[PDB]
This record gives structure tokens, C-alpha cells and sequence, in this order.
């Protein structure tokens, strides 16, 4: 199924694959080791299908909030750092790659979302949400609209939905409480009516996704995009003179994006482990390794303290930061994939126009709570507490 | 050394061990076992000399602070409640008896300090300690004075040395830092330079202690105090009309007290411990036990749900949970008795005049500081997030 001496590869396509593709190349020189890197669509839904028979890659990337389904289906394998390695890169991030109390992933980087915005069409962004549709007046006025950004990944409207109180599972006291969904109060309802009646009077369209609002900001069509670090190496050759900054406030509360760890893990079907572990440990996790992915695509704030020491005074990360501080991380609990695939539903339901805010979000929430929550182990329960821990995540903060 | 067949028990004298005999009493007349409840003064420094030697009582009622030390010096039995009994008491009293994974008491009530004020004498007690010396310029001269408390035991003095700033153990991402004391910093010097100034200003007395503050309040002589539950029903036989309120800030800042809760441990050497653990469990921490002791004297918010509801209704329970919100939690790290020791002497030293509050605090901080950081084990880390959780502890105060 999966071939014994050798190294295959998914990682997500809008992150430095290629970059990846170079520390590849470095391993298979000095080891003989060949290293695949594939960006398969759909990776995330993909590599469960086929792990499950023994099929998939040997490692798998992904935002660390998806691992704890996977690890809970059997298709990860434990990780065993030594300690003189897990002192390489900061505790938050280890913290976010627990499951049932077990380490089964590497940690990367931290990404969260930011207001990026054209310089030479808005000098001065905007410090709210609420001012958003005078701006896109003016602007439409000259040719122009003022925000684009992925409709159709509830990710990227989740920092808007979250700002005046709406939440995912609630986290209190070391656990989330499944049965405690949060997409349906009256923060979340208030948050998407905003992103409704913006479409609705024509500020934005229902039908925008990554690569036509990426384009558009590129082309300085748009004032303004809401994206991650991944998105700032296209810019740069675009020429646009871009900022990021700091995303706008709703009813005076700061918009409150997930945060995500880019992870790895290695598949429990893998023949490979000790290879995986070698190339994970020893050539990307590495400050030229990771310099190499980040020069393709910016990773954001990197687990590896060394080399986030290096990227710490660059202002776009200081933004991802102050961004990130503002949200919360994303639970990685396995009911995680029922609620992104609820919210998505409601979402695209609501923008289009084919349900009303109030009953796409009721149905979403009755889709993504369970009917009771279960047991969460000591070790499990600490890793979340740690998570959670502002000054745990402030060592990543003041880098 | 212990005797078998036979309950020892001791518990502090300020405590309701007439209701606990009472409780006994019940226990023998079920099992045939005699129950000799006593009160030595100074019995958390009594018990450690004593136990250490394989003697001293079967079960000893005290402040779970002390019992982090004890159960680290091997001196208390490892409890094992099964999760049926576990249920019947609030999680946050349970966290508050774990030391390094293990359960090492039985959680009874939480005690926090409030201020308690004479209706009479007083009908708006003073929402600032600023105030208080106006306030007893114009009642010495009817012939009373404005407040009297314990200023012997630093468990009183505390919250207005906290109040500004000053702490014991610097605490960040579940750790105590016990090479970091508060204790001289500019919060806590000018929380006892406030006290110190009361005395000079012959507001306060420095020798006032534990009885001449409770038979001056009881008797009318003084207009407020500052006190725990357990003074309530001395005070209710004296038919003095009195409040329990929040207590006094300082520099605008919350008033913080020392949060405690009762607990009764299981001495290593006895070899009654089945005896204990049936007496605790079945007799005790139940309504009809509870109630006897609380009757004697009140315990405060009780770890034992059932009975805590029935509690609840009490204002003067709201004022005690309010006052603890505003307060921390005791660390049980085996350094609080240093600490305890640091303070007790600063205190007295400077109510006396034998050192400045400057020189005093600076011998403080080096009696209570330790020369070097030990470890602290995930499962006390774990212990440590949860007892500072408000939503843990809400579980109480919610009622
Ligand atoms: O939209 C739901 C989706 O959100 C997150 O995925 C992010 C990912 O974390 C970023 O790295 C990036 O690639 O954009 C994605 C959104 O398109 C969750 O990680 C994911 O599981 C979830 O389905
Ligand atoms: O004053 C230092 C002393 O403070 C605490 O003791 C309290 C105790 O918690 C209450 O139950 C009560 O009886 O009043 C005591 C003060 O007299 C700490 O628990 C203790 O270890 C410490 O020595």
C-alpha cells in the first residue's frame, strides 16, 4: 500500500509546497531518502477515506483542529520527540498536538487571519466593521469595491461571527462541552446579519471565494481582503503595496479568528516512521528548512523558537500575533468536522439568501452539538488549560 | 503511638468540635468506636512535629493550604473516594486537596474573611480602609472605637497587604514561582504601612488579638471586625445587630483574602484509616452531620451540594463567596509555611515598632523565598489551573 524506503507528502495547496518540495530534495541528497510532496483538493476529507484501509500519504498536513478526529479514527501514529527536541520549539505548540493526552502531531506555525489592506486606496483602513459600507459607497463611486475574501470556508467569517459572542463547543475549566454550541445566541446571529446584509446591499458578493478575492485584491480591484500568512508571497509579486493590521471591531468587540497550528502527522500505517521522524525533525523543523517553506509561503509565527527570533520584528507577523491574541485556538476535538461542515452549510445557506440567518444557524447548531458530552483525561484536561493560557501563548507573543 | 480501635480528631478551637463530638457520638453508637474530638492551640504546627513521629491524631481538620507539606513529608493517607461519593461535592473542593495526583483529604467548606459591622453603631459600613481613621475619631469620642481585628495571625492582615499588589508565590501557567515573593513590593509596603499608621495614629492596638477583637465586637465596644464564619453564632448569642459585607478597598483596589477550604485529612500512621474514611464519608459529609457542626459553629459555603443549597439562601454565605472572588485561592505548595512564618513575624515586627515596615518586608521576602525554583509535576500543574478557574469555583458560589 504505502512504499517501504521512501517519503510521500499532502500538504495543503495554498501553503509553500514547493519550499517544502526544496527541503525534499536537501533530504533525499545527504539520506537517498525520495521525498513526494502532493497537494491533493480536499486533502483534509481524503486522507481519512484512505487512511483507514492502510492508503495515504506517510505524513499529513493540516491546521492542528482535525488531528483529533483522525487520531481517534486510529489513523496517526504517536510521536516520540526526545526532550533535548521538544525544547526546540515552544510549549503552546505542543500543547495544541495532544490528543487523549498523547502527542500525535509535529507543530509548525501559527496562523491566525488578518485585515489586509491596499495602501494606495486606503491610507487609513478601518478600525470597524460598521464602516465598511460608506467605504465600498465611496469606493464603487471610482471604480473600485472596499473587502473581498472567501465566502465559502466559514473560517474566514468566523472572526466576525465570534466578535460579539458567538462560539463553537464552549470551553470552560479545561474541557469543551459538546453539547454547548454557540452558533446560534445572539453575538453569532448579529455577526452573520452583518455579512448578510452587506451582500444584500450589494457590498459584497455571495459568490466570492479564495482565488477570485485573492485576484481582486491583487489586482487592486478591492481595498481590502481578509487572509493569512500564506497569502502575503502572492502580493508581494503582485506589487500592490499592501499592510496587514489589525482585523475591524463589530458592536466595539474585536473580531475573534481561530487560531491554527500547522501541523504534521504521521500516519499509523506508515512503513516509514523513523523516516518521517527524521525528516521532521532533523531537515524541516530546522531554521533552513523552514526558511525554505517560508520563502514560498509564509508560515506566520513558527513553533521553532530559533528561527521565529529571526521572523519576530517583521510587522505582518506582529499583526498575525495581535490578531491571534484577540481569537481563541480552535478546539481539536473529532466533533470538529460535523461543526465546520454545519457552519459552512449555514453560511453559504444564508448568504445566498436561501435561508434566513436565524434558521440556517438553528439547524447548525442542532448539527454540530452532541446530545451529551463525555470524559476528558488529566493529561488531556492540562493540554487544554494550556491552550487556553494567554501567558503559555505569550512566549510565542513577545517571540 | 496511635491508638487502634479508637477515633482521635483534631480541629482548631475557633471551629464547631462540639458539633463534630456530636457527630461522633452518632458514629459510635453505630460502630462501638469512641470519638475524642480536641482542639490544641497551634495545631498545624503540632501536627507536623507529631505525626512526623508515627503519633498525633487519626484525622486532623485544617485549611488544605497546610496539607501540601504534610502529604509531601508523608505524613497523610492517600483518600480514594469512589465516583459515587465524589459527585455529592463540588469539583473546585476536590481540586483543592489533590497534591501530585493524589487526593490527600476530604474537602468540608470553603472560608473566605469578611467585614462585619455593628447596625447600631454603624448603619453604612465604610467602603474604604481611607476612611476608617474619621471614622474612629468620631466614635472614640462615644467612647467606642471603629474596628478590631486579629492582627496576631497574618491570615487577617492579608488582604489588605494583597490588596495594592502584594502576593505570596509569583503564579503564571499553572506554576508557583517560589523564588519570586510579593511580599516587599510596592503593593504589599504600602498595605502595611496603612496598618502600621493605624496604630500610630491610635486607630488600632498592636497586641489586639483573636479574643480582645471578638468580646469588644460582642459586647458593643468596637463597631467592626473582620472575621470567617465560625465567629457568626457567638455573635448571634451576643444579639449585637450585625452585617457581613464586602470588605474595605484599599487604593481602590479590591480588599484580597486568602481563600480556604476546611478539609480533613487521614494521618499515614493511624491504623484506624478504614474507621476514618467511614467516618468522614458517611457520618460527616452528610446533611445531618454537616448541619451539626454548622449549627455549632457555621463552616462557610460546604463542599456537600445537597446541604450547600439549603446554605445558599444565607447573605451572609453571599458576602463570604463575594469576598473570596475578590481573594485567591491558598497555594498547598510545602513553601506556604515559610511564607506563613515570612509574614507572621513582618507583621508583627512592625505593628510593634521593633522594625520599620521597609526592613521588615525585606527580611519577609527573604525568610519566605526559597534559593532555587523546583519542578512542578503535570498532575499538580492540572490541580493548580483548576482551583484557578472562576468557572470551576462558580460551581460554589452559584450555590
Ligand atoms: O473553513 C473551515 C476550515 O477552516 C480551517 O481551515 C483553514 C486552515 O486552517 C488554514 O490553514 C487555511 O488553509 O484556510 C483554511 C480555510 O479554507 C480548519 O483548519 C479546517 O479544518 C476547516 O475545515
Ligand atoms: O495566619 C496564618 C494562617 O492562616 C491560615 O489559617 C487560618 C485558617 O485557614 C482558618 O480556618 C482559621 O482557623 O484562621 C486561621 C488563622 O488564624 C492558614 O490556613 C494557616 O496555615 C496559616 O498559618
Amino acid at each position: 500500500k504505502i512504499e517501504e524506503g521512501k517519503l510521500v507528502i499532502w500538504i495543503n495547496g495554498d501553503k509553500g509546497y514547493n519550499g517544502l518540495a526544496e527541503v525534499g530534495k536537501k533530504f533525499e541528497k545527504d539520506t537517498g531518502i525520495k521525498v513526494t510532496v502532493e497537494h491533493p483538493d480536499k486533502l483534509e476529507e481524503k486522507f481519512p477515506q484512505v487512511a483507514a484501509t492502510g492508503d495515504g500519504p506517510d505524513i499529513i498536513f493540516w491546521a492542528h483542529d482535525r488531528f483529533g478526529g483522525y487520531a481517534q479514527s486510529g489513523l496517526l501514529a504517536e510521536i516520540t520527540p526526545d526532550k533535548a527536541f521538544q525544547d526546540k520549539l515552544y510549549p503552546f505548540t505542543w500543547d495544541a498536538v495532544r490528543y487523549n493526552g498523547k502527542l500525535i502531531a509535529y507543530p509548525i506555525a501559527v496562523e491566525a487571519l488578518s485585515l489586509i489592506y491596499n495602501k494606495d486606496l486606503l491610507p487609513n483602513p478601518p478600525k470597524t466593521w460598521e464602516e465598511i459600507p460608506a467605504l465600498d459607497k465611496e469606493l464603487k463611486a471610482k471604480g473600485k469595491s472596499a473587502l473581498m475574501f472567501n465566502l465559502q470556508e466559514p473560517y474566514f467569517t468566523w472572526p466576525l461571527i465570534a466578535a460579539d459572542g458567538g462560539y463553537a463547543f464552549k470551553y470552560e475549566n479545561g474541557k469543551y462541552d459538546i453539547k454547548d454550541v454557540g452558533v446560534d445566541n445572539a453575538g453569532a446571529k448579529a455577526g452573520l446579519t452583518f455579512l448578510v446584509d452587506l451582500i444584500k446591499n450589494k457590498h459584497m458578493n455571495a459568490d466570492t471565494d479564495y482565488s477570485i478575492a485573492e485576484a481582486a485584491f491583487n489586482k487592486g480591484e478591492t481595498a481590502m481582503t481578509i487572509n493569512g500568512p500564506w497569502a502575503w508571497s502572492n502580493i508581494d509579486t503582485s506589487k500592490v503595496n499592501y499592510g496587514v493590521t489589525v482585523l475591524p471591531t463589530f458592536k466595539g468587540q474585536p473580531s475573534k479568528p481561530f487560531v491554527g497550528v500547522l501541523s504534521a502527522g504521521i500516519n499509523a500505517a506508515s512503513p516509514n516512521k523513523e523516516l518521517a521522524k527524521e525528516f521532521l525533525e532533523n531537515y524541516l523543523l530546522t531554521d533552513e528548512g523552514l526558511e525554505a517553506v517560508n520563502k514560498d509561503k509564509p508560515l506566520g509565527a513558527v513553533a521553532l523558537k530559533s528561527y521565529e527570533e529571526e521572523l519576530a520584528k517583521d510587522p505582518r507577523i506582529a499583526a498575525t500575533m495581535e490578531n491571534a491574541q484577540k481569537g481563541e485556538i480552535m478546539p481539536n476535538i473529532p466533533q470538529m468536522s460535523a461543526f465546520w461542515y454545519a457552519v459552512r452549510t449555514a453560511v453559504i445557506n444564508a448568504a445566498s439568501g436561501r435561508q434566513t440567518v436565524d434558521a440556517a444557524l438553528a439547524a447548525a447548531q442542532t448539527n454540530a452539538a452532541a446530545k451529551c458530552n463525555t470524559a476528558t483525561c488529566a493529561t488531556q484536561r492540562l493540554a487544554n488549560f494550556l491552550v487556553h493560557s494567554s501567558n503559555n501563548f505569550g512566549a510565542i507573543l513577545s517571540s
